[PDB]
């Protein structure tokens, strides 16, 4: 019901209708589109359900993900289809955020060219710290889903298992 | 017996005796120290066993690791104790290399300052693409281990499960 936030960074929602677009305000109402947010019980994170009934106000849904700390040493994204990974922090404290989106239409975009979703998506100006922008073409009587979560990086090998493993091979 | 290579990058071994140090040559023999390499049967990678018998030629073992492609967009390190992770490639094709070393004495050093292991380790010159360098103080009748391996990125959530999981919460 109430907007939930990712384990890190800023997840922003926008809508377009033809050549018109704008970023949605925190509790902004959209004609034909409803937003339900549910917290993840196991790991840190959430699922968002975009319930599309009508395309009267919006033809497309837009989203943008950015780790808005210009002081951080590391901030990189890995995109695999409709999913992405964000590595943020420093070498001595590297954190991982994982996310799953409705479409594979994800672009490394310039966060300073974000006046509207359509300007961010078609942004191409040179940037050392890009943000991610996504395009979700909408359909009536359909549901779209998002998932932002953290993964416990279970290392397959520890130093104390290595001497036995070396002798075993 | 024969030197093995990591799934990516270059793993270099060096030794020191007092204020004197040098990087070991591919089949360079060291008095009191033997190097046995074994391939990992499950995943892509290897284990190295540094068998120390005597400290007559060397009191300290040194090592370096770097991804030597300046053309490459991304190369970042995450160090957690005596273990590290390397994220290399581009956003659209990011790869992960994992490693286990004998000590937690790991530094983001400057590759250009690598004439000797002691110069690399104490390098303070600022660089955008550092190399990892570690110090392993040696002891007679002891064994040190290294492990370079790749981890199969099993994503905890997929878009197919999201509608059921949302309804389940």
């Amino acid at each position: 019901a109430q907007q939930l936030t990712p384990p890190a960074g800023t997840f922003r929602l926008g809508i377009s209708k033809g050549t018109d677009s704008h970023w949605l305000a925190p509790q902004e109402k959209v004609k034909g589109i409803a937003f339900r947010w549910k917290a993840l019980p196991d790991t840190r994170g959430f699922i968002l359900e975009v319930a599309v009934t009508s395309l009267q106000q919006a033809d497309t849904l837009f989203w943008s993900f950015g780790n808005c700390q210009p002081d951080m040493d590391i901030n990189v994204f890995s995109v695999e289809g409709q999913a992405f990974t964000c590595y943020y922090g420093e070498s001595m404290k590297l954190r991982t955020l994982q996310a799953v989106t409705p479409t594979d239409d994800i672009r490394l975009s310039n966060g300073r060219q974000d006046k509207t979703p359509l300007l961010l998506y078609e942004s191409g100006k040179r940037t050392d710290r890009p943000v991610l922008a996504g395009r979700c073409p909408l359909a009536a009587n359909s549901k779209l889903y998002f998932c932002f979560y953290e993964q416990n990086a279970r290392a397959d090998y520890n130093y104390f298992m290595l001497p036995d493993l070396f002798a075993k091979i």
